[PDB]
């Protein structure tokens, strides 16, 4: 029996099951349009299927049937697709390559779990019959990775990119500086990466990306249809920079490198002009490496920080983003600091966040500031599932699988108009996480849920049926080598 057509995450916008399934066989081919955009997705698909099927699966621009990837006019937008499956073949149609790529991600979930293995497996290889028509609810569907607290290599970042690409995320937010590390070479301030990147939480060896390493991350991300959104957090969470350049400190003394896990103690010197020269330089070199539309300038503070100083810092820094041709993104503290036109704010509050803090973000939303939702008690993937989780944190409460999923972005933040909501983000902080398996353990199984909230229509939202689709992913995760938390709330087979 093929996996039912609707058993995919994100839930597709429209699923119409019917007819006989397609059978992938030794004669199956991949037919693409005659072009580069085209062959690239076809070659990606072949690379996914050839190992486990053992079939040749040539990519061509001729031949009836097989798996057809077609670019055509239709109601697909920039990211959407239609997927038709029947005895004669499977056709994925889209307007753009991203749409074809998203359709491929659906197709792999429709196939048996064994398709993800790296050597030949027995068939059969059925794709349920019918039609999926699918376009995203929100344009902002992002995953963050903190490479500051613990450092992850280029290859490890590539591996994470491959995890989030499964679920049709379209942005990768890279938290590339914090108190415990600075992870990008800045030629004008070379000690940042070399000294400020020398360690990490726990005092081990750190690391940093050369400019070439960063561009490679960006290129790989783009090949998986992820726009990279880099963050340089400021004015707070700057100890690594402050430790590298004595002159950045209000007292002229470089603090020691920090290898603990406390937050809120560090700040750039808001009243020294060298601070703005530093910010201008860093964001300039970062913008030149960033083909995407956004720079995330953070917006964490120190406990010390007077609101007046935070406001002045942000009034001066935001224009620098536009100077280099990019759009501002900031954590929701920015909502109290006059966000410039077109800035986005990322809301990380929790239920126990004060009514007044909630209303100030809502007020900004009513004034045209777009909102990215990533509540710390909903989509922070570093939050423990329960009191017994060995890694992660619990400052925002425990966050089991249902809580993470069961909400509606459009009816979430009191006071905020639904049309301000741009999408959602699932941040993975790494105070407690030092290896890729640990990232997987805390990312799965919640990561697909947040993807669903970004992509799927509200009409498909339902925990009791979602949890059955999520349990259906586990055999795939097992074949792919993805560690995960076997939540007792999910009905694993």
């Amino acid at each position: 029996e093929p996996t039912p057509l609707d058993r995919v995450i994100p839930a597709p916008a429209s699923v119409e099951p019917g007819g006989a399934p397609y059978r992938i066989t030794r004669g199956t081919h991949i037919r693409v349009d005659d072009s580069r955009e085209a062959r690239r997705v076809g070659d990606y698909l072949a690379d996914l299927l050839r190992p486990a099927t053992g079939y040749r699966l040539p990519v061509t621009s001729h031949g009836h049937g097989g798996i057809r990837l077609r670019l055509a006019e239709g109601p697909y937008g920039d990211e959407g697709y239609r997927l038709d499956s029947g005895r004669e073949g499977v056709t994925i149609t889209a307007r753009k390559a991203a749409g074809l790529f998203h359709g491929v991600q659906t197709l792999r979930q429709l196939l048996p779990a064994a398709v993800e293995k790296d050597s030949a497996q027995p068939g059969p290889w059925l794709v349920a019959g019918g039609t999926i028509e699918d376009t995203p609810r929100y344009a902002w569907r992002s995953a963050m990775l903190d490479v500051s607290r613990h450092f992850f290599s280029v290859d490890e970042v590539k591996r994470y990119i491959d995890r989030v690409a499964l679920y049709k995320y379209n942005k990768l937010h890279l938290h590339i500086s914090d108190d415990q590390g600075w992870r990008l070479a800045i030629d004008s301030w070379p000690r940042l990466a070399t000294y400020g990147g020398s360690t990490e939480v726990g005092g081990g060896p750190g690391g940093h990306y050369t400019k070439a390493d960063y561009e490679e991350i960006v290129r790989y991300a783009a090949s998986r249809h992820l726009e990279v959104v880099p963050e340089i957090d400021m004015p707070g969470h700057t100890n690594a920079a402050l430790a590298s350049y004595a002159e950045l400190n209000c007292d002229g003394v470089a603090p020691p490198l920090y290898t603990g896990t406390k937050v809120g103690f560090s700040t750039l010197c808001v009243d020294k002009d060298v601070t703005y020269d530093f910010v201008d330089d860093v964001l300039g070199e970062l913008a030149a490496l960033t083909p995407g539309r956004y720079l995330h300038i953070g917006g964490d503070e120190a406990h010390s920080t007077p609101q007046a100083d935070f406001v002045a810092f942000m009034k001066r820094v935001q224009p620098i983003v536009a100077k280099y041709g990019k759009t501002v993104v900031g954590w929701h503290q920015l909502a109290g600091a006059e966000p410039v036109e077109g800035a986005l704010v990322q809301y990380w509050g929790l239920d126990r966040t004060s009514d007044a803090e909630k209303a100030q973000v809502a007020a900004a939303a009513r004034n045209g500031t777009g909102l990215i939702l990533s509540p710390a008690d909903r989509t922070y993937l570093d939050m423990k599932y329960t009191k017994d989780t060995p890694l992660g944190l619990s400052w925002a409460g425990y966050v089991e699988v249902r809580r993470s999923y069961d909400w509606d972005p459009a009816a979430y933040l009191p006071g905020a108009p639904a049309e301000a909501v741009r999408g959602v983000e699932a941040p993975l902080w790494t105070e407690t996480l030092s290896d890729p398996d640990q990232l997987d353990f805390m990312a799965f199984p919640r990561l697909p849920g947040v993807a669903e909230l970004g992509w799927s229509p509200a009409s498909t939202h339902d925990w009791d049926t979602y949890k059955v689709r999520l349990a259906g992913q586990a055999p795939h995760w097992e074949a792919m080598g993805i560690d995960y938390y076997r939540s007792p709330q999910v009905p694993w087979t």
